[PDB]
């Protein structure tokens, strides 16, 4: 995309901590940038929309190349962050409102480095990543997500010279779902064969998808939470078409370059229904804030080893809370993501181990070694109504069959039109982000 001249781009300042030992950290003066999908797209030498509602203008965008020549994405000024997009920062806390009323629904954002010209790339192997979260106002159907993806640090600017904005304009998004709803891919409008998504007034799908590796630290609302590894072959940003995208709609979910299911550790799905929930007698009380700690263990305990284990623990009101465990007869009580856990649990659930097909923890680790961009988002799910996270999936499945039940939400929950009314004022908060060696962040 070209860059428009109507509004300066002003990312929100967000300090994080880089740590060397427990309680010995230094501030890193980073910032938050809005994903290019949420930006106004208009004519390069005017005010005329190139995209309105869920459609590209066919006169301006008869082809992707012409669209890209004629159109530009514009900046987010400071005033518009809260007023239009529902984003705000107080000290080291970042807040994202779900619905902001001209009416904005959801948000996806990235962490910029201290220069505000590149994404802050995190080399996560043999490191610990930690943050405080509040998901108390997110119920069934919503997801306040924090995760990493194998985006380029410059959003693709060096690879795709028609991308003028780079990381500064939140470009280059890709993930392990190979999404077609990304409006700008490889520096070009994804306007070919663009199709609105029914019941989604703001979104559509273009000819291409954009694939890359994804490490989900946090997919969650107050009812259920998960962390998940998604390797791809290769891991780096890859525009896809046809079978390579692994499109759900053509029966290709397991035929593409990315592991779409991922290998998940989701406490409720692993059959501990009392670990996490909205109340003081759950082990971890989702009505109150808490700290989420993630440790990425290698084979030799060094930065050069292969990724072998994703460990997790929590801190809430000064109380250390170890992760829940897998709880099925004849299955080891795993409390972390490893290749063995993935094989054993997917075996039990009858899920295809595409994680293993894509190179497993080792391949996931190669993405983490090269460095990944931090994503913070809030969203509802127009495909599957978040049932995969917090309900029975498939909805018609027996909840006593291992793998089906992922949370207590009813199978009628999560319809975007309903959650966008009922949960309009939901806000996820991510704060006090800390990054360092294992054992350094609490």
């Amino acid at each position: 995309q070209n860059v428009g001249t109507q509004a300066a781009e002003e990312p929100l300042n967000l300090p994080i901590s880089v740590c060397t030992a427990p309680g010995n950290c230094q501030t890193e003066a980073d910032a938050v940038v809005l994903d290019s999908n949420w930006r106004w797209a208009h004519t390069t030498t005017g005010y005329t929309n190139c995209y309105t509602g869920n459609l590209w203008d066919t006169t301006l965008c008869p082809t992707p190349e012409t669209c890209t020549t004629n159109c530009a994405i514009d900046g987010v000024p400071l005033a518009d962050w809260s007023g239009t997009y529902g984003g705000s920062v107080t000290g080291n806390k970042f807040n994202l409102k779900f619905v902001t009323v001209s009416t904005n629904i959801g948000a996806r954002t990235f962490l910029l480095d201290s220069t505000k010209t590149r994404y802050r790339m995190f080399q996560l192997l043999n490191r610990e990543f930690t943050y405080d979260v509040d998901v108390s106002s997110l119920d069934c159907g919503l997801n306040g997500a924090l995760y990493f993806v194998s985006m380029d640090a410059d959003g693709g600017a060096a690879k795709y010279p028609t991308n003028k904005g780079g990381a500064k304009y939140g470009t280059g998004y890709c993930d392990a779902q190979c999404p077609h709803d990304v409006k700008w891919i490889n520096g070009l409008a994804n306007s070919k064969d663009w199709t609105p998504i029914p019941g989604d007034a703001n979104s559509g799908k273009g000819y291409y998808g954009n694939c890359c590796a994804e490490l989900d630290i946090w997919e969650a609302n107050k009812q259920s939470q998960a962390f998940t590894t998604h390797p791809c072959t290769p891991n780096d940003q890859t525009r896809c078409e046809g079978v390579v995208c692994g499109d759900n709609d053509s029966g290709d979910r397991y035929n593409g370059m990315c592991d779409k299911d991922g290998c998940d550790f989701a406490s409720y799905r692993m059959n501990d229904h009392t670990f996490y929930g909205p109340g003081s007698t759950f082990k971890l009380d989702s009505t109150k804030p808490f700290t989420v700690v993630s440790q990425f263990i290698t084979t030799d305990g060094t930065d050069n080893g292969d990724f072998k284990e994703f460990r997790r623990f929590y801190v809430q009101n000064g109380v250390r809370i170890e992760n829940s465990k897998v709880n099925f007869p004849g299955i080891t009580a795993y409390d972390s993501i490893t290749d063995e856990m993935c094989a054993a649990t997917k075996g039990l659930f009858g899920d295809l181990d595409d994680h293993k097909n894509k190179g497993g923890m080792k391949q996931m680790g190669e993405a983490m070694r090269k460095g990944m961009a931090l994503v913070m988002s809030i969203w509802d799910d127009h495909d599957v109504n978040m049932l995969w996270l917090d309900s029975n999936y498939p909805p018609t499945g027996n909840p006593s069959t291992p793998g089906v039940a992922r949370g207590p939400c009813p199978t009628t929950s999560g319809v975007p039109s309903e959650v966008e009314v009922t949960q309009a004022n939901a806000v996820v908060s991510f704060g006090n982000i800390k990054f360092g060696p294992i054992g350094s962040t609490v």
